[PDB]
């Protein structure tokens, strides 16, 4: 506990007690901490460009997340502050009480049961007006993954912002080099909405290997999903977000509406 300044608000580690190491960081160290000021619980994201990032990466990496405070819209985390403290780069973003997707996946994986249909629109709704609203605003959230996609006590989902510019889902794009674009945010979000229903990745294996696992994604060899349970619906509609070719993938908009008509009728 040092001087604690009120002046600064969230901008300084003064105005916060670590609780826990609530992340899981290869490149980062996220914690829940609360605030001294008006007690509101926050997670910080302790990133450590400190040298592992050069001048020209750290100006566009500070300007970036800049851009993840021109957003605000329910099912996306909001962003309370950043700043640089200890030459390690803190990131302040608000905490989801629940848990994780990726901690539930493998939660239904373990008791052997599946996600119904009913609830897999009930969240992928929400995290398509969540990227609606990104891509409404020209942002790129560049890592989808249900690693990165927190739920509310409440039930809502909160998207979280990372960027740049192995990963969990990988684009054609990316194997190329051709260029990370918009529609590689609908790759990752066919991909995912894939292993809520099938509880894991579409392009795997046990090989494990890295080679047989891309020439699979430019051909689109995936296990087809049980239509015994799945809609072809939405069967249909992550068969379109994985179209090797990026043009043939839909747009947000497009698949926003798809998860909000089935809402409704899921319900
Ligand atoms: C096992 N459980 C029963 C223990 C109780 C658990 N309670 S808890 O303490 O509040 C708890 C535990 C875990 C997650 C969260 N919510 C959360 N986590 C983040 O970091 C996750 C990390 C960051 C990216 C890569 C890897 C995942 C966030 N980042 C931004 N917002 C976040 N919100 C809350």
């Amino acid at each position: 506990q040092k001087a604690l300044r009120p002046d600064m608000g969230y901008n300084t580690l003064a105005n916060f007690r670590i609780e826990k190491k609530i992340g899981r960081g290869q490149f980062s160290e996220v914690y829940r901490a609360a605030c001294l000021l008006d007690g509101v619980p926050v997670a910080l994201k302790k990133v450590q460009i400190f040298d592992l990032m050069d001048a020209k990466a750290r100006a566009d990496c500070i300007k970036e997340i800049d851009l993840l405070k021109q957003l605000n819209h329910p099912n996306v985390i909001k962003y309370y502050a950043s700043f640089i403290e200890d030459n390690e780069l803190n990131i302040v973003l608000e905490l989801a009480d629940a848990g994780d997707l990726s901690r539930m996946i493998k939660h239904f994986k373990k008791q052997k049961r599946l996600i119904p249909e009913r609830t897999v629109w009930k969240y992928f709704v929400q995290l398509c007006s969540a990227l609606e609203h990104m891509h409404s605003r020209r942002v790129m959230h560049r890592d989808i993954k249900p690693a990165n996609v927190f739920i509310t006590a409440t039930g809502v989902v909160k998207l979280g912002d990372l960027g740049l510019g192995t990963p969990y889902y990988m684009s054609p794009e990316r194997i190329h080099e051709n260029g990370y674009n918009f529609k590689s945010d609908i790759w990752s979000l066919g991909c995912l909405l894939y292993e809520m229903a099938a509880l894991q990745s579409p392009f795997y294996g046990d090989k494990m290997n890295l080679y047989s696992l891309c020439k699979k994604i430019e051909q689109c060899d995936y296990p087809p999903l049980p239509s015994d349970h799945y809609s072809e619906e939405l069967r249909q509609l992550v068969n379109m977000c994985i179209n090797p070719d990026p043009e043939k993938r839909p747009d947000v908009t497009y698949v926003y509406d798809v998860a909000k008509r089935m809402h409704a009728c899921t319900a």
